[PDB]
């Protein structure tokens, strides 16, 4: 990777990821891993969109 994240993401996972949109963290899953910034596509479950948010943003869940 270019810069190595302390936060170890896979794909096919979900998390938690603040939405852009109102600050929150709501469970979405990772899609995709851009291991060159450290960020990472990840579509919210239920509502059904798609951000690239950094592993940094990217929170533990429950059950998962
Ligand atoms: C991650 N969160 C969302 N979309 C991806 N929320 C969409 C609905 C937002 C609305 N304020 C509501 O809460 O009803």
């Amino acid at each position: 990777a270019s810069t190595q994240p302390t936060h170890s993401w896979k794909v096919g996972d979900k998390c938690m990821a603040v939405w852009s949109e109102d600050g929150q963290c709501y469970e979405a899953e990772i899609e995709e891993i851009d291991e060159e910034n450290g960020t990472a596509a990840i579509t919210f479950a239920g509502y059904g969109n798609a951000e690239v948010t950094p592993l940094l943003n990217l929170k533990p869940v429950e059950e998962g």
